[PDB]
RNA sequence: AAAA
RNA sequence: AAAA
């Protein structure tokens, strides 16, 4: 799936052109239509600074005001119906009104939104187009394509082209080619940071402190994550470390973090007061980095919903959850581990033994004194320590043990087990 | 160290204004002086574009000037004169004068430069301001700054900061706050690159196929990566998979690195026409990602040459290699390893044997059953597989042998051994790609 | 070229 | 420690 995004300021000021790229030739006042045209995508993003605004009754008026001029503009060079148009939060004192707030909002807005409309299934080919939007409002746009495209790598193929035409200058212009800046294969990169502090999520720009005080009381997300921070950090733990079996039994509720999202969106926009005598929009509430860690999060668990397979959780589906989602010493490391408990199931199989709900240190067969459980041993053995994973064997009449060993052995922690682990996991990400 | 990097357009188009950053406030056209004041750099790093420069007389002639000019602007504002300039190769049709060649030169170029700049020892406080900055000279500098930050966070801490003023409009504008637009603990991200097919160091732009065919066969690097390429690869996959005798083995030649940079940089230099009566700059050679790569491959080099020491590998050093360069589950493997080989020499020196030359599966005695060299073994044990590996105990007189063997027990890859990790290796750090 |  |  090809997908476009561009970085658009006050796309009216734009004078007729025309532009060069990939064997083919434009006249527009935009570099969208050859861009469409080579690219053919099957959809299209358009990011816009919202400070194009001129009508200030409240925040659905400017929100509406710019959408009416972007969707007439899009009319007139033809862009079609395959569009996204994201208004993100821009300030400054501009001629027509005043915007005040959070220079790193544009970021979080833009990282939330894009998490909605890039797929979270099939491979990626992405296309930036830097050539006329803001400079803080393109490098944030940017950094927010890249941020989600590198989680998306983990479970599909990502390819990233970032385009600039030639600079326009008004006296002395005859045709601007559409140079190609970046073309990157995007590396996996899982979400590798802690949740933060519960003073991260939304953070006062203009609201006073005690007021502060008072709404943080009242968000059920900031109360709900007190209890789950440590359960989604031992999830974030499992993908970063090669933990396959904390990567099933810690994977999160996706509707749960939509609803936390939404909470804190919908909180922060309701925190935007418009003053239209003024002509001054004020975002009173601003984002904090923990808003973007639970945007990327809910996007890892979208990507890799496919993996989480119906109990229990066997050898035979931990190698299949494996092989998608490591790579590297990580893979194989995690395949020495399970195929070491396979070969030991295989042995018991053999002999018509099936032990059910054993210790893993007692199904492999362990010495006393040494039940203490070490960050060094939960990390170096795929998650899989002695002293917190339970064994079971379904009985079966086996034919070829060493193939049907694999489905009938099932592992999961032991509650004791499980606390200790997600400890050792969540403490292990924040020293990072 | 803390380092200012500035992105800049043509300086001299810029208004008078006022500008509000962290309790200071400052007058006049440009950010530099305030952002000095307040963040007090150790060094200062200003990235602008060929393309302001007015002499085509030559390409040095060029340089000399947008620096001149750069000299100067600075003396009209507060901004001290603690700094670098990079001159980066911009492209377009301007009134002054025209500039083509390949638009992703500037990058390579950026990169290239940096590399020299960024201390290569201490952690790193790094600035960056985009006010000023031209959309993807400023895009491609972020890149560039990033992808060598992320190779100095595997040795040292490294923190980025971003800066953007609030947008400027005629007369409407009494100050302009500097807004906080990131603030990053930048990762650990080692090279996972292979070095590329020999078409992609430099590609001709405007250039007869005869002529660029001549350049590209005189190319010293070109010849000598052919044959050096595995075991570079080898190198790379070291830091990427956590293989800590592979690291120490594998250690490239830094002077050889600085060569082939050196001549690819120059080729390219060199390939610049300056067309001195239509004032023109067309850039006939090409920069290619595997430049890139060369540039990353020495800074990573750089960045960890404080971790070599000569032939003799313990397993003591083994071990404080690792915790330099390794982190999570990685790191936690290596020590598991380690542990084993130690833990089997702590029991042959209680009993007064010290066996010298002998392969790693005897040492800790292993079946007849496997003795193929798979990526699995290879990978999964820290690159210290039993078929490849040669363990040496040097004779002591124990007492605390439990602490006394580290030191005294030593790892080698054996000249076929070392043959097949370099090919498991390589392969695996293409087929991750 | 601090809204190609 | 069936390469724990």
């Amino acid at each position: 799936m090809k997908l476009l995004v561009v970085s658009w300021g006050d796309f009216e000021r734009w004078k007729e052109t025309k532009y060069r790229f990939g064997g083919e030739t434009s006249v527009g006042p935009s570099t969208l239509p050859i861009l469409q045209k080579v690219i053919k995508p099957d959809w299209t993003v358009i990011v816009l600074s919202d400070t194009i605004g001129k009508d200030f009754s409240s925040v659905e008026t400017l929100r509406e005001d710019v959408r009416n001029r972007v969707m007439d503009f899009l009319d007139r060079i033809g862009a079609g119906r395959e569009v996204d148009v994201i208004i993100a939060p821009g300030i400054g004192e501009f001629t027509h009104g005043s915007f005040r707030g959070s220079a790193m909002d544009a970021y979080y807005y833009v990282l939330h939104a894009l998490s909605e409309i890039i797929p979270t299934k099939g491979d990626l080919e992405v296309h930036f187009d830097s050539t006329h939007g803001l400079n803080y409002v393109t490098l944030l746009t940017y950094r927010a394509l890249k941020d989600l495209l590198g989680i998306a790598a983990v479970m599909n193929t990502v390819t990233f082209y970032a385009y600039n035409s030639d600079p326009f200058v008004p006296k002395i212009t005859k045709e601007l080619n559409i140079n190609t800046i970046e073309t990157t294969m995007v590396k996996p990169t899982p979400l590798s940071e802690p949740l933060p502090g519960f003073d991260e999520y939304l953070c006062p720009y203009s609201m006073e402190r005690a007021e502060f005080v008072r709404l943080k009381g009242s968000l059920n997300t900031l109360k709900n994550l007190r209890k789950e921070k440590k359960k989604l950090e031992a999830w974030i733990g499992s993908l970063l470390f090669g933990l396959p079996l904390l990567f099933l039994e810690e994977f999160p509720d996706i509707g749960r973090l939509e609803s936390y999202i939404e909470e804190l969106a919908e909180t922060w926009g309701g925190a935007i007061a418009v003053n239209a005598e003024e002509k001054a929009v004020t975002r009173r509430l601003a984002f904090g980095s923990g808003f973007g860690t639970l945007v990327k999060l809910l996007f890892q668990a979208r990507i890799t919903r496919g993996l989480l397979v119906e109990e229990p959780y066997s050898i035979e589906k931990l190698y299949s959850v494996s092989d998608r989602l490591f790579r590297g010493s990580t893979l194989q490391r995690v395949r020495v581990e399970l195929g070491k408990i396979e070969d030991k199931a295989i042995k018991y199989a053999r002999k018509g033994a099936f032990p059910r709900d054993i210790p893993l240190r007692d199904f492999l067969g362990f010495d006393a004194a040494n039940r203490e459980v070490s960050p060094r041993n939960v990390l170096a053995h795929a998650g899989l320590e002695a002293n917190v994973v339970e064994v079971s064997m379904e009985a079966w009449e086996p034919k070829r043990p060493e193939e049907e060993a694999g489905r009938h052995t099932h592992l999961k922690y032991t509650p004791v087990g499980l606390k200790k682990v997600e400890d050792i996991v969540s403490r292990a990400l924040k020293e990072s």
